[PDB]
């Protein structure tokens, strides 16, 4: 049941930005770090039972000079195809959702999705320089430069510009989706990159986090709060809270200037409501949260077909 | 965590019929009212963002004269078509899975989801002559004649004559599917018809209600023990299972004579695998069962792949 | 523990009804239904293991024609008797609570336990025009003359009417009694039927659905949640909502002009506080609220001791 | 679900009894120690809303000096009347089952329901020699003398004496009843008294300790093993066990020669199955055991029917 | 995660006193009676696989001539020896927390782990005069007198009087700790007794009884909700809340006169953090408050470090 | 609850050894890696509020240039002393057990707590080739060369060259200890280094990795399932399983040699007993397994009393 803002100040929830004086700088530099690294991205064929579509095993280089992967699946005819970069869940990926992929691209969409980082096929070379609670999201968070997320957020970018680079790929016509985790991804890309040409999130994940931290009742935002319990000095939880501030999408969203649909349940409790306003009342642009007050945190079937019209009408 | 017969017990795991002697004629008498019945189908186009396909509401006639409905979707292109009947969970459908559908269609397949009576969409004018415990599991269940079950076998059966007689599909090319309930169904469809090539169930419900209601570990079967303990009488429990084993798909098995794909997940505890093994190895036909260790009542990747490809094959 | 409004708040709650424009005209073509259908009681003597009263199982037809049933247990002895109707939980019948009916006999009432179609026992002739949630709560939820409630409050005005037919009861001293779903079922009685001298109601079921939906933390009243989940369109929402606004016993409260006597736990979650304060703060006639702090939803002795001290007054 | 023993070996099962050579000695000291405390019976009336019926408060003194008290219902004409004493649950009874004990005087019997030393409305005047687990299962446990259940059967016994002293009870036709701790009670009290003319024991506790404490799911017996893991002397482990085999019903059992109804829930993890059957095949007297696959540690209605109508012939 | 008052509220809140008049004179009375009984202290060394300290059981007699008991550790070497005086978590002891108070032996302190009568090793002489809920909290809970933890708090007195009386010990640097009811213990202690020189009080338990029962959830401040449920007369209840007002460590509070250092988890759920904000704010003393964001009801590692720093400072 | 295989059973549970072929030349070429990083070791003084121990931050070099560190306590007094390496639970040291360390100094012991790489404070520099469900035991899984516990096991031997070198230890009087996690890096530093004397398991983790898979019922063996079910492919689950082979302690136990004591607590579901009896059983030295009914993965009392005679013995 409900049990966060009511809906008429989830509305106007808007918070302070949370970003430092050297935000900016960071992600400049952090951009700067990846374009050092060569993509040479490679396409290896793949068997799969399905006509009307070609699909691929991608890999390409990124930040650290880290091995990315994921399926790429592309429709079996003459180009240049409409394309999307779907990013997955929070440990949520069950051998890269190749059928997701598959039915992407017999919608007409050359489709990549990014494997993540340290969580499926895809490599972390960033090591692991203090020591972190269990799970992903503390793993580096006493410096912005090694956080784990810097990583992910660069392969996120990586992969768009590797796409967009092939002859098969119509440029101009590229989106990126994604839910939860996916859906920060997503905005976090549209933020650090020229590329995609429309967005579409699902309650996305990484927002607000001084908020997330004291509302969310389920992982894995409480991963912050298992650290602090494991590293209790009050400097370490300063600095800790500091280097997500530069990752937090309600600090990203003022760059993004495409349309952007997004997505809410009212009663999801790992991407509290008040997290995905926040993130939504940040963004300047052609923008609509969809709010379904009997969901929480999962597919919402309602909302898959808000989806599917935006990127017709944007992509096609 | 495992918990039903191990593996090796599994494997061999053939309970006895429980069809008593009047089991045929009830099944044959239950297809001539059928029968009677003019299906009178109607289709009704509905705009859907999505090229490729065609999408529509398709709604028939059936036993006692309900209004059976389901989305239906077809390739955009000159047929005639591969065709697919898919069957829906438990209390399961959201909105007719109109996405599915239409992925389905995008594989190449003119599919129809048909909706179950009195669970979504479509109408159950079937009474409740005695009162039964929470869900549609005993209702009726006092008598063959008024058991929920009857009408939405022969629903299924409806389904798949409407398809075969569209102009636009291959009745030579058609298939069912489906999971759990929606399995059950697909087992039945091919024990009560000659029209399916072919038949994929995932982890199927309704098999062998004698151990189902002693070893399962979550709902539904466990609606029947709800009933019991509501209606006390020792009569009452010994009538129930005799109307039971009716519908049990382990007694229809030796009925279907097409390929059959079916999978089983072994830490399962709605369709524990023991109820599974036992429609499985009451199969006379072409038949395979995946075994997943590490999955349960649940979406399993592999097999997806293993359906597409079986699907492929047999209708293609 | 506590959850809801605090008690000064809930003492003030008095949510405008949400009766349309049609609500009395809606009753009284109900009750013109009811009345073309003649009851034809019929009571067969039954054996039961307790001395100085005479056990029955009493059955009459009602709306649709259904067929509804229950025990019936009068004093041995000459009357005529004061009477009671009892109505029971939602799926909570236990083979008609037959022991509570003796011993409501015990205690000089002749005592009726009315069982609910579809539930326990009775006949649910009503249809299931358009597929709901599991449960009964959304069974014909799209319309008002389906939907499951309009059956049962007319099978509990009609068991007051059959019981005020019987020679040795005595007329002019009928109650109604009953708990959550016979909480409400005896508001609605009260409200629709002039034959009810007196109304005891344990925390009432059916009150306030607007608010119930958004506050109750257990079922039944989340069955309503479910079916929108399933059923995602806007307007099947107002529909349903305005469906329910016939039936909401905080709407029937105003009709009820005999003393009312009523309880409510308020650390329950299943018929929370609010929704039991709408319904009361309604009625305009002599009434008392119980009020139990420590008790949720549950049987509650001290108000036993209640319930019976304001029967023994109003109908000895 | 099921998961003790399956029902054939249940019906078997009997373990070697664990009675010490001193336990009927040390019975016949602890019944010499009541006999010293004069009962001095004290009846108070009580304003009760019901006809047909006198209510009193029953005070007396037993072992240990202790008032023990609870109501005392009598029928409201001339006796002398059938009897029965009547005994509650572990931590179980709020404000003594006035209600039910009215109930049982509207059914014919005079009817004590003698409330537990420490647990309602009883003064438990024996101290806490040595320090217990949460709850009175561990109470004095490492000495027979000192024991929590000793007093209480003794007042159990006491009660007996008092009931039958009174001049409207028929001394021949005394009942004892009582579930799970009250079931225990009551074969008990048949063990240490010729008073009782007949015995119905709803799923007894306080049996086969041994077993009990492996097998239990739930509390109480879990107490014991709570106890174990705060005083880990191997010591003070077969010190305690050797205190319970004093208390066991089923080493008690033996001495019963009135006719014993009892039953038993075959998913019930209070008081496992088995370690009912033990107290029951350990019986050597008229005796009957209803067993019922769908229930676990609650009210059966079907039992209570049973439990009438063997008072009815065994009393009347 | 965070359910109680806020902090800016919690830092605030001083909930009047609930004091009766004769609150004083009660504890006078109280502590007279405790003086008539003889100490009578008894050490029994004790085999402990450690050099540098020599243990005991040491043993003395209190309030109702009770049985105290418990472990007494002596740095091994020529004192006088700074103490400690360790009370523990209600039903929290494992035989007694031996190698903790080892530990403290080893930090320097002379220390006595006083176990709590009727809990662990210690003897509770006090009877049960009128029945209560599952557990200590309602043990004689009608009458200040008779109240379980009127025996409790003398004891805690008297040992601090046992613990002072040894040449070994220097009478002048003597301190109090526990957690939870040890913090109550500890609280209480220093506000009946001039000997402790310092005290260390984790979370604390035994405070704002009456805010407590509306807001803890988890036990054991709700077996007084227990209590109520199973006793249900408004009289009980106010008396009830009486008597434990005599307990009340925010009404004892004013009496402490030396240094305070207290700890409370801000998702304690036990003793929640307005209940400890409470007492600390009833504190007119040297004091402070360390207040832990992530932390509940538990082992608080950087407190560990501040009780070890104020003892250092305090006593040595 | 009881819920493994029978005691009688645990005790002669000696599974096949499962290490590949070159299982010992993998750890002679793992040690000779470790032997190209230079220890470097450096103590920083700690300011600690306690007499009679010197507490130092100690840091060294470790395989892949880790930089492993923890607490160093040392009694402040002239040595050589006795010494003593604790390893710590998984994802369960906070800020590294400081106080715990101190108190293992004042019984006379020179002691670090190794702290593990990447879960606290020391840091993990091996990187995350492919991918790995949520937690470190899936970490580089697909590679024994890569395996996480590769480099945990290094930083174990490492750990006791370091502290062996210290002029202030006794050298030949050092002992090896710790639970769970702590408890199979225990046996695992026993296996891979001559430098202990003596060991103390815990209910030892990380040992009969095919049964634990298959039996524990709690994290984190599990984290192995969940990441078969996020790669499913039949290879990648042998090649892992092939990989742990290197590191169960079950096939490295045959290599110590040096006096062991160890635990197991019957009801626990973390380690389960036949995963620790496994390891035991494969121990030919001097040993002792101390076996605990009523407790499971948890702090064990008794245990500490045996823990700390077993090290006086064999160190002092
Ligand atoms: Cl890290
Ligand atoms: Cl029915
Ligand atoms: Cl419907
Ligand atoms: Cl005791
Ligand atoms: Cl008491
Ligand atoms: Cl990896
Ligand atoms: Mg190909
Ligand atoms: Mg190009
Ligand atoms: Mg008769
Ligand atoms: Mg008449
Ligand atoms: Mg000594
Ligand atoms: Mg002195």
């Amino acid at each position: 049941q409900l049990f966060d803002l009511p809906l008429d100040q989830l509305q106007t929830y808007k918070p302070e930005k949370t970003a430092p004086k050297d935000f900016s700088e960071f992600w400049k530099l952090s951009l700067e770090e990846l374009a050092k690294v060569q993509a040479e991205p490679d396409l290896q064929p793949v068997d799969y039972p399905a006509d009307g579509v070609k699909v691929y095993r991608l890999t390409y280089k990124s930040f650290g000079n880290a091995r990315i992967t994921g399926w790429y699946a592309v429709p079996d005819k003459e180009g240049p195809h409409p394309a999307i970069v779907k990013y997955h869940g929070y440990n949520a990926s069950y051998d890269g959702e190749i059928h997701e992929m598959v039915n992407w691209a017999l919608h007409g969409y050359a489709t990549f999705g990014m494997l993540v980082r340290g969580q499926q096929s895809s490599e972390d070379t960033s090591i692991s320089p203090h020591g972190h609670a269990l799970g992903w999201m503390t793993k580096g968070i006493l410096d912005k430069d090694t956080y784990y997320y810097r990583g992910v957020y660069l392969d996120a970018v990586r992969a768009l510009e590797v796409i967009s680079s092939f002859d098969e790929v119509d440029e101009t016509r590229i989106g990126v989706t994604g839910g939860s985790q996916g859906g920060g991804l997503t905005i976090a890309a549209a933020a650090l990159s020229d590329i995609p040409k429309a967005a579409v999130a699902d309650y996305p994940y990484l927002s607000n986090f001084e908020r997330a931290i004291d509302v969310a009742l389920e992982e894995p935002y409480l991963e912050i709060n298992s650290f602090f319990r494991r590293n209790g000095s009050p400097e370490t939880e300063v600095q800790a809270m500091k280097t997500l501030s530069y990752f937090d999408i309600m600090n990203l969203a003022y760059r993004v200037k495409v349309p952007v649909l997004m997505s809410i349940g009212l009663i999801d409790k790992v991407t509290p409501p008040s997290t995905v306003f926040a993130a939504y009342n940040h963004l300047e642009t052609k923008k609509e949260l969809k709010v379904y007050r009997y969901f929480g945190h999962e597919y919402i079937p309602a909302f898959q077909t808000e989806k599917l019209a935006f990127f017709k009408q944007h992509l096609k």
